[PDB]
């Protein structure tokens, strides 16, 4: 029944005694502000620079003893976008973050709801680019939390304190996926505090887990090795009279590893540490390795018998025939048992991680 | 007859009661927005980050019972892009987006055009960073759907609800071509809505389908996997006296075929889900690692020879000749039927998708 | 003799009757705009994306009916760049941007002359990014044309119609070069129009002429593949008896064909038809292959002689030299005219196109 | 006890005496600024344009003998983000910038505090991209200091003069770590000055110190290259009477060498004083091409005894066998000298520098 | 003696016949600009797209008949950053621009000062990115002239006339290093002039000298190739009989000499005319093919020898032991005498440039 232009001029106004710059329910207790937080599109996380892309929705609900009409029939009213300068909206900021831009196509993507009580609505969707200090103990595997910490700027602890819902704590969109990783559907939350000196003031954050979803690695980094120590299986299943052949082979597949070893960590930034891959590799590096440096030792022992050129001459024809078997056998059991070794520690720590 | 400034200051201004705050027709039904979409210039997809660049025109047509002046002589008016802070645009956003600026060149991209009745014109160009998440199931095809959510952000569903047009749906440039797709004309469209925990919001979206244009992938790909097995062939074809040779050129197709097939995936983002060209690969390598694995036990057959040197020497030699003769003919059968299967299969996979 | 503020504020003002937001001679003829384009510096051409970097000046006059001062003893008026609000200027945008800011150092790069007629000056250095849809046919030679289209938005043809000048078109900088490109003086220009669902739009464009200043092709790619040829000829003049070296040389020439001809096409962007670069590259890699298929040949009659070691051995003897020599002979003769007709028939179409 | 808003009003207002355009107690004695700088994320040193990122709080307190109210009962009182434009925040900037933008999220990321006595505390997030000139003399080591000059512009020495500050010099956040470097708890900080030709200004610095967390290097460079140096012992540990093997071995020891050596100043950026590295990548390269040296020597030797074929006959395989021998002794000694002069040396001047 | 506050208010204001949008002494002569140019950061200068970063301060100092308080004891005034709009500051821009960014970090990195005859400064610390067309007719030495234009935009030859100053003309940071190229004292400084269609218009300029700091390209390029053409004469220092290492050792030496020239172009942008490291590369790889094609002629006569096998014998024979060691002394005294009139022709061209 009465006018609307009315209504909304006298509200939040000049005629009143509502001033945009000051806390509601001044020298008394603080404002509590409920937050959600729903996630529309997870995703380009940068391994190489410890990233990631993400635009929540941030709305936050807010109780204050003014703006309480209680006159019209309705619960609660919908005010346009372009009128923020004058609601006081709160602080509110994060502590890892780079560029985090606003989004303005074709109007402003505010939103702002007021109810007869005074509970307030206030969601803004902002890309963020938010810094995570991943640690990668092991590669393949790479089990990482991701997280975000909203606090606030220029309001302590006993002026201004944040806290969480209870209906629901981080949504999700409906139907999003990785490519890399895969969500978990935990969502661990749970709040810290920062004290500097100026005074306390408070922090709530919230951890994502993310793991990687496992076949990429397989065919970029696994298969290839492998088909390293089966071409050198293969070397070991050749005439040892011809030396040109064996040695090339040999020197081949020791190259191909360390370019293949080499290109696999361009992509990883650099780190100290020593990762699970660069193991996998060292120990395929080394059978290789291992399986030409046992060509010069049958080498050096036909060469001996050579330059001795009876029974002795059997006996060394007979030894090198015989490390040459043994290797043969010896190498493939070695390497078998190695790989059982390494995906059943890998797999526990998977399951214990 | 009447003065053009004495009418625009009139109109939208202070001394009326028009509030560009408030929704026409208020407390009633809801007005419908008639939203256009033409493609300026489409291209430049992004394969690794899944994403395109495309520049829309989004004019959107509604109504409204103020704004109704009824009194000139002519069916509509033009009216000055700079006053458009008091026409009361809607609320429009993408729900895929990475940056979607504006357009500022010389004056403005802006348009509004206000007829008798009340229907109004408002198109804005706006360049697009649109998110898709394509399926990328087999690479050479690459059937592809792109998409993008026209939705409101703060009007629910009884209270603004967004529609499409009759006459003509999505329109797109006058030759307008695409290096690595080429576009449908069948133009799929329908909508979907949204449920948030706030309320209902309308979401009308738009689906476009792009498909590969063949002839690049053959070249860079498939022309010299096939000059591989053409190699192999060619030491299928070759004295078994001679060891060097034959080991290098089996060694060096295998490190070529492994070369090749690691740098084919470097284009394309971490996938784990194996693909079509990962398949084709794997087949030749197969087929030159068989090479190699065949001419090491022709070798050993040869060398067993050799050690134990009438009737089972000629044999060994005629068995020899004769692995090396049913190989060299049975080599080119086999990848030869591979080939026909695995292109009939994608053949009839693409009429298929 | 009268106070310049005063003539300033008088003018343009909210005293007498000029309003900016409406077209001068209302309801009556269209007001024609004559556009002039001084290129300032024309380069950064992408040739992956299909683009160009280019900041014109943009100078545009047009006649009103209204500032027509005529008390003056001057023929024009110099007015300060910061009143640009109140000058009604006209629309103006490009059909093909991707960006395209403006220019702010120290002061806006703005100007704004006035006569006493009303003829008017307005020239904005603005740097635009605009994409052209290259064809092409032929890489080397890469004959390609650039275009721009200015074109309103928000007046029709019937109620402002752009138009060129004829005391100069396009105008260039003094000493302007390109590393890639050179410059065409014919400066070839006309004009299209618009056709949308909202009415006829004016869209005026112009045409530029880049050729590729030749010889950065002819060392990257044309002199590496001669000196391949030639090592496949080397290969030609060598024993036949001797099996390790050869082989290895056939095979390393073949690999660096297929290696060098990937590299070609990495700068350019993912194409379907096939290039000249490509037919050259194809050309090359035959008559390597050729020569190791050769080789192969003489290699198996060789070996078949071996195996049945009086006039055939002989004449299998003599068959391999035949054919060796003759090989030696007949390779750089139709090499020599396959270059021949290639570069004769793509400088015939280089005159031609 | 008195209104918020009259107290707001009536302070840094326009019915009071307060100018924010004039420097406090004018025409007197400078005003101090106590700066704190609060690290809030450093990393992301760029080593190839020679930059870091880095977001500082930069808190600064000065003191005015206006704006004391002294009439509240409390000591201090916050106030509000947005009325920034009228408490003469001082001038600061970096002598050493690249971008530096500010944070707007949500609401602005300013802070303002106001006491009794005129003590005013004011700290913005800013990200900034400081340029270092950081000097490479070794690589693998490379001890780093990394500066920013906050100075005044505009106000000079006899005007204002900055300071730092006593309880805690330059905070860091708790918990950060770098994957490249780490971070020294000395925190050397002084004080420079500037003297251009229009007067004295101030200028107060902060030197950190980072130093390189090894690991990555050791994996990446030293661990392939001794995995070269040993291929060609193993060449040494091989029969002189086969050429085309050893041949091969040496030659493609070398062309690693070379690739390796290449690949590995990738990353660094243009300098022309060599480096630590290069000097190892030299006398590995030396090691390895000396090897192929002695196999020449020694295949030279063996001809000569073959083109001359008793005494001397015998003396010359001999001579071949000693200097087989001698050589394959006096390899890894020189090598392991080498080893140990070279990283005795760089741990003193680790411990040194 | 006067309150600050009112002096401010009354200068540079309305109720004074002050218009900052009016140059000084209207109708009259023109006002001397005096510009000085301090670097601050000289440095990342791109050889790829030919430009450079540089941030400049831009003093400019006029005078105006007008703003002459001439009543205050001192002799300059220091006013507020923030009241520039109504200085008339002058237009000036660049004719070589990208981008082009203030900086606003803090406060406005502005100044501005005024002394009682009128005499004002202003300057602006600008982030520029000049394009400057670097010739690039040898590439290791590369000397090259950076410039940038001063130039008017809006007022003509008779309205306003820039200059340079005398004492000092561009000053340079104290200790500043480039790691690609050195600085010259010099400072070569002139001016230009413009002449478009719409009237003569000033453009100062300034040019700068940078020489390359040699030592980069010297182990990047000239140490590698030199490793190359002594592995080629290691190859002319084995035995003749033994076909497939000496092959094997001409082909690597040519391939690697192939790759490295290709690899040392890829910094370098698309250019047409030959550079100096073009001609050095086609030499080497021309002693290294030579080599290649003297083995395969004395391979040929050999083998002749072979086929026809007493005094000829003996002569073939002696003919291939002489061409080998007339090739092993002719080899390296043509390359020393090419080493030695390449660099004495390329200092004395360093000398003459
Ligand atoms: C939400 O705010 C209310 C007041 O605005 C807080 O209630 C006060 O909390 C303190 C600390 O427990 C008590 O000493 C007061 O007595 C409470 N006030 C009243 C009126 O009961 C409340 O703690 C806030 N909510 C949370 C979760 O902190
Ligand atoms: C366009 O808007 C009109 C009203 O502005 C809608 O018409 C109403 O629709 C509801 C739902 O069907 C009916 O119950 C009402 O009776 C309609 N009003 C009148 C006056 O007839 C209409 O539905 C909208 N168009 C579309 C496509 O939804
Ligand atoms: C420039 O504008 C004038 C009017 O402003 C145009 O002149 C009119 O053109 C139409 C179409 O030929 C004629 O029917 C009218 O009679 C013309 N008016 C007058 C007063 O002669 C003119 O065509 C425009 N110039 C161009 C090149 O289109
Ligand atoms: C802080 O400011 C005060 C004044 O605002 C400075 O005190 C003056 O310093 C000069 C130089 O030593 C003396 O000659 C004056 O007598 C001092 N004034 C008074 C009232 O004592 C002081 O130096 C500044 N602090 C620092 C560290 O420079
Ligand atoms: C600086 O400006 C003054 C005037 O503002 C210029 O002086 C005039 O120059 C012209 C050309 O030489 C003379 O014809 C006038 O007579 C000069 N005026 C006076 C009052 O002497 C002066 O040329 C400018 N400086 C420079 C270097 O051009």
């Amino acid at each position: 029944p009465m006018p609307p232009s009315e209504f909304l001029d006298k509200l939040m106004g000049k005629v009143s005694g509502y001033d945009a710059r000051i806390r509601p329910n001044f020298k008394g207790p603080p404002v509590n502000v409920t937050c959600n937080i729903f996630i529309n599109s997870f995703g380009s996380i940068a391994e190489t620079t410890m990233d990631y892309r993400v635009n929540i929705f941030l709305r936050q609900q807010w109780n204050d003893p003014r703006l309480a009409y209680s006159e019209y029939p309705d619960d609660s009213l919908d005010l346009d976008p372009s009128m923020l300068d004058s609601i006081w909206k709160p602080d509110l900021f994060f502590a890892n973050e780079k560029g985090a831009n606003f989004h303005e196509v074709t109007t402003d993507n505010k939103l702002l709801r007021i109810s007869k009580n005074g509970n307030v609505l206030y969601s803004i969707r902002i890309t963020l680019v938010l810094a995570c200090p991943m640690d990668l103990k092991n590669f393949p595997m790479d089990v990482q939390t991701c997280i975000m910490q909203l606090e606030s700027f220029g309001y302590t602890m006993n002026d201004l304190i944040f806290e969480w819902d209870e209906k629901g704590a981080v949504q999700v969109a409906d139907g999003l996926t990785l490519p890399q990783f895969i969500l978990k559907e935990e969502k661990d939350l749970r709040y810290c505090t920062k004290h500097y000196n100026t005074g306390k003031f408070t922090c709530i954050e919230a951890r994502f887990h993310l793991e990687r979803q496992m076949g990429y690695y397989l065919i970029q980094m696994y298969i290839p090795s492998l088909l390293i120590v089966i071409l050198s299986w293969v070397s070991f299943w050749i005439n040892m009279d011809a030396a040109p052949a064996r040695v090339g082979l040999g020197i081949t597949t020791v190259l191909t590893m360390t370019t293949q070893s080499s290109g696999s960590r361009a992509s990883l930034p650099k780190v100290s540490y020593v990762k699970a891959i660069d193991i996998w590799m060292a120990v395929c590096l080394l059978f290789v390795f291992s399986a030409l440096l046992e060509y010069a030792a049958v080498n050096f022992i036909a060469r001996q018998h050579k330059e001795l050129l009876e029974e002795m001459r059997k006996l060394f024809i007979s030894r090198a025939k015989r490390i040459d078997t043994v290797s043969r056998v010896a190498f493939p059991l070695v390497f078998l048992i190695f790989n059982i070794f390494y995906w059943i520690t890998y797999k526990i720590i998977r399951s214990e991680d």
